């Protein structure tokens, strides 16, 4: 004889905002062989899971922003 | 005989705001063979995982900003 | 016999604000080979779980700002 | 004056078998409530990734293989 | 004047054999909220990343094999 | 005047076998509330990264085998 029983029984002006983000993400590479040759200039790779927020500024989360120049 | 019972029974102006934030990043990453053969310039890889916030500037998470030159 | 049993019975203007933040990141590298051979130059590389923030400035999470330049 | 130059110049009877193999799963489950209720019996839930090999044997990966009885 | 250069110049019988092998797995799971009640049972959850390999014998992953019973 | 320069110039029978292997894995789980409530019986949960391999046996990785039962 086996028994078993269970018995159960105000503005918010910015109040919850969640921005610039990044989550929840799974990421496999398994084998990705990068070779950046790079003479004179500028390279960006592999920018991943990446979150930025400015206020009252200029911004570039991954910006290939190559050269100034200026003579005079 | 077997027997077992269970028995059971205000503003908020800028007030809970997550910004620039990254999380729950699971990343395997098995074989990369990373050869970065850089002369005169910027490079920039791997960025993962990454937050940045600013107020009043200018803020660039992975920027190749290669070059500035003045001559008078 | 075996018997058991188991009885059971405000202005907030800036206030919980998480951000600039990275949290909850597992991360395989198994084998990268990073072969980094430079020359006359700046490199950024393997940037990962970073956070920042800032106030009243300028600030770049992982920036390769090459060169700056002036002759007068 | 900015000058760069870059200068490159046997029988095999079960020989490499891969077999009974996962490999390279990104998952990601993000709200999976599993309220798995069971009376009298036998379940089984969330089997992901697995691998197994058997030789002269009787093999189950998830098998909900209830009951037996036997009376004399 | 910048001046940068670089100058660069047998019967295998079960041989290599992968089996039975799990590999590269990046598994997120945010939130699962998993209440297993049981009574008089057999259950199996959340098997992952699993491997098994027999020889001569019989081999159950994650078996639910819920009840034998003999009487005489 | 700035100047870099860079000068670069047999039988095998069980021979290399991998099995019964888990390797690699990168798992997050936030928030998993486990409430395993059970009363007269068997439960397996949560196996992760797990390996086994017999020889003349019989395996079994997250078996749920409830009961055994035998009158004479």
């Amino acid at each position: 004889g086996v028994v078993a029983a269970a018995e159960k029984t105000v503005l918010y002006v910015g109040s919850k905002t969640k921005e610039g983000v990044v989550h929840g993400v799974a990421t496999v590479a398994e084998k990705t062989k990068e070779q950046v040759t790079n003479v004179g200039g500028a390279v960006v790779t592999g920018v991943t899971a990446v979150a930025q927020k400015t206020v009252e500024g200029a911004g570039s989360i991954a910006a290939a922003t190559g050269f100034v120049k200026k003579d005079q």
